[PDB]
């Protein structure tokens, strides 16, 4: 069972056009979150996601999607990434349940028995009023694999008030990325 | 000679899009608005260059270099992606028109560290050659990521008869395992 929430873009969807050698423009739709209900040692939690991203969250605070690409930088290049434009929209969660969402718990140890692994739950994060999430653009050069230096552009489109369990969802992201050089 | 001739392709932009589906499954379109030719000074002769934005040159080292397109995608840990073609357009440009000079030899790396390489028998092939339109290697991992190289081959180029088989607009669908 999940909960799909709609949001203020048709298609769940990512453009690259090639304008240049040495740039780009990219841009980020999304058209639902789902929220899926998640058992756990420390209660029921919503669990929210959109489709091909990832968990993120500092371990013992509420986890929220964020998307990755990965890119090839030319030799002698930095990618900068430029925001053009995007959409933002606040979704209540109370409609759907009380239930925060889920703690982002710690990386499995491989000889760990998963039944126990302490569960960790940040109770001081989980009582902080307000949004908090992480900037919405991100770019890190993660090395050099078969001659190819490659690049991870992250987009955190979440940001989440715990305490009125609201999520903001930016959309319709357009940006721009050049590789800077010289 | 370095303002390169424009060749109008099939499609308006050059433009790829990901429309993700499930966390197993999206599906990928590439299209290209135009192919550069630009005539290359080399210790093998004056030959042509055909590049596509946001390429980059391949083929085997001494025979005619293609442009292809390569995407990195992140691979779950336990899958394997497997690629299905869905469609693409095909049309068929002659350069002879533009020059008379083939497509230059893809060298192996780069001063004159690396000679210059060039397969007479390559150049004598008649009809198209070229890779399969899509390509799936994983590279390895690179901070907790599995990463594999998605490979779009749209040339095909028939040395003798010195054409080009351009494949545009080409849909795909990545699944994974």
């Amino acid at each position: 069972q999940s909960a799909k929430i709609k949001l203020d873009a048709p298609t769940t969807r990512t453009t690259c056009t090639n304008n240049s050698f040495k740039q780009f423009d990219a841009s980020f739709s999304f058209n639902e979150v789902e929220l899926t209900k998640v058992e756990t040692k420390g209660g029921t939690f919503a669990s929210v996601s959109i489709p091909g991203a990832f968990p993120t969250g500092e371990v013992g605070s509420p986890e929220v999607p964020a998307v990755r690409k990965l890119i090839a930088v030319p030799v002698g290049a930095t990618p900068v990434v430029r925001v053009k434009s995007f959409t933002e929209q606040v979704y209540s969660l109370n409609q759907y349940g009380s239930e925060k969402l889920m703690p982002h718990q710690p990386s499995m140890s491989k000889s760990d028995d998963p039944e126990k692994v302490p569960f960790v739950y940040n109770a001081a994060a989980y009582a902080r009023k307000g949004f908090v999430g992480q900037e919405l653009t991100q770019v890190e050069m993660l090395g050099t694999m078969r001659g190819v230096r490659i690049a991870a552009l992250t987009i955190n489109p979440v940001q989440y008030d715990v305490v009125a369990n609201q999520l903001k969802v930016r959309n319709n992201i357009e940006i721009e990325v050049s590789f800077q050089g010289a």
